[PDB]
C-alpha cells in the first residue's frame, strides 16, 4: 500500500520530475510529480515539490493547496510550512505567512535561516501598515485643505 | 446672574466681535467673544461663534473645545454640532464628525442641508478606506514581484 | 485534438463525476472531473465543476486555481467568475471577490442574481471596515482611560 | 512689554494658579493661568501649565490648543511636546503623539524618560493595529462559515 512496485516507480517519476525542475521545465515537472502522487498519494515530499513547481509558474492557488496537503500528511515536514508561507505572501496574506514562519522559528530556534525569513516577513507586515497610514495621512491633508470654512456663518441673530 | 448689566454689555461685545468677524479680523473677533463670555459664561452662541472664529484661523483644538462647551450648554443648539463636526474633520477624525452630522440629520429630517453635509462626510469616510486599500494593493504587487521564489529548493534528498 | 474518442469519453467521465457530485461524494467527483480533464485539458466547464467540488470539501486553494484556469480558457464562461469569487471570499480576500461580482453585474446588467451577489459582497466589505473601526474605538477608550495624567507635573520652576 | 509691572504680577498669578493646581482646584488654576496669560501673552510655561490643567479636567481640545501655542512660543520647551503628545493620545491620535515623543527622544538621547514614553506609545500604536487585525480575523471566520456553497450548482448542461 502501495505495492513495493508503485513505491519504486513513484520514486523514479519523482526523480524524472526533479530533472525537469532543475532544467526549468515546470510544465513537465508538474506532470511528473502528479504521476508520483497518483501512485503514492500520501508522500508529503511530492506535494512539497509540486507546490514549489506551482510557485515557479505563478499558480498561487494550486501551490497553497499542495502546501496544506503536505502539512496534513506530515505535520513535521518543515518545507511544507515554507511552501505555505510562500503561497500566502504571493496571495498577499502576509500575516497568515508570518504564522508559519513563526512555527518554523519555534522548532528550529537557532536556525538563523528561520529567523531571517520571519524577519523579512514581520517587516513586510509592518511596511504594509506603514504605506496605509501615509495614504491616510495624505488624504487627510487634502480634506483639511478643501474644508469649506469660509461659507460657515457666525450666528447673525440675537443671543 | 449676570446682572442685567453684564447681560447687556455682553450682547454689545458680541456684536463688536461680529463686526470684527465679518471684516476678517479674527484676532479681534476672538478677543471680543471672550469678553462677552467672561460676563455671560453660559451663552452657547458666544462659544459657537468663537469656535468658528477659531476654525477660520486654523486653531482646531480651541475650536473643538469651544464646540463641545456650546453643546454642554444647549444640547439643542444645532450649530454647536456643525462647529464640532467641522473641528473633527480638520483634526482628521472623520467618523467622529459623521456622528454629529447624523445627529443633525435626525432632528432636521427634511433639511436638505443636513443631508448634503452628512453625504459629503460619509463620502470622505469611504474615500479614506479607499486610498488606504489601494496603497495596500500597490504594496502587495511590489512584495509579490520581489518574492525570491528562484532561491527556493525542491527536496533534493530521498523520499 | 483530442480525438473524437477522447472527447466522447471525457464527456462520460464528466457525467460520472456529476452523478457522484449530486450524491455528495466529492472525493469521487473530483477523481472523475480530473480524468475528463486529462483527456480534454481545455474544457472550461470541467474546471468550473471541479472548482466547486473543491469548494464543497473546503480546499480553497485548489478551487481558486481551478477557477482561474476556467477563466483563462473561456473569458466568457460566467460561473468561472462565481467560482473565483467564492474561492476568494473563503480565502478572506473579499475585495478581490467583489471585483469578479462586478464583472458579472456588468455583462448581465438585469440579472437580479448578479445584483444580489454583488450586494451581499459589497456589504461584507463594508461590515469588515466596520468591525475594525469599532475595535479601534474600543481600544482608544481603554488607552484614554489608562492615560497617566496624574503623574504629569506643572512647571515648578521660575518662568 | 509688558511693563515690569505686568511681568511681576503675571508671575504672582502663575504661582496663585500653581497653588490651586497642587490643591486639585483646576477650575481656579485655569482661571489664574489665564490672567497671567492676559498680562504676559508670550510666556510658554503659562500655556504649558494651563494645558496640563486642561488635561486634568478632560478638556482635550483646549489642552491641545494650549500645547501647540507653547510650542509656537518656544520651540525648545520640552514639556510643550509632552503636553501635545498627551492631548493627542487622549484624542486618540496616537501616531501624532508618537511624532512628538520621537522629537523629545532625539534631543534628550539618554533620557531614559523620553525612551520610556516613546516605547509606551509605539506599543499603543502596535496594539491598535493588533486589535484591528483580530477583529478582521474574527469577522472573516464568520463570513467563511456562512458562505452558501451548498446552493452553488455544477454545470448541469452539455460541455
Amino acid at each position: 500500500p502501495p505495492a513495493d512496485g508503485a513505491l519504486k516507480r513513484a520514486e523514479e517519476l519523482k526523480t524524472q520530475a526533479n530533472d525537469y525542475f532543475k532544467a526549468k521545465d515546470y510544465e513537465n515537472a508538474i506532470k511528473f510529480y502528479s504521476q508520483a502522487i497518483e501512485l503514492n498519494p500520501s508522500n508529503a515530499i511530492y506535494y512539497g515539490n509540486r507546490s514549489l513547481a506551482y510557485l515557479r509558474t505563478e499558480c498561487y492557488g494550486y501551490a497553497l493547496g499542495d502546501a496544506t496537503r503536505a502539512i496534513e500528511l506530515d505535520k513535521k515536514y518543515i518545507k511544507g510550512y515554507y511552501r505555505r508561507a510562500a503561497s500566502n505572501m504571493a496571495l498577499g496574506k502576509f500575516r497568515a505567512a508570518l504564522r508559519d514562519y513563526e512555527t518554523v522559528v519555534k522548532v528550529k530556534p537557532h536556525d538563523k535561516d528561520a529567523k531571517m525569513k520571519y524577519q523579512e516577513c514581520n517587516k513586510i507586515v509592518k511596511q504594509k501598515a506603514f504605506e496605509r497610514a501615509i495614504a491616510g495621512d495624505e488624504h487627510k491633508r487634502s480634506v483639511v485643505d478643501s474644508l469649506d470654512i469660509e461659507s460657515m456663518t457666525i450666528e447673525d441673530e440675537y443671543s
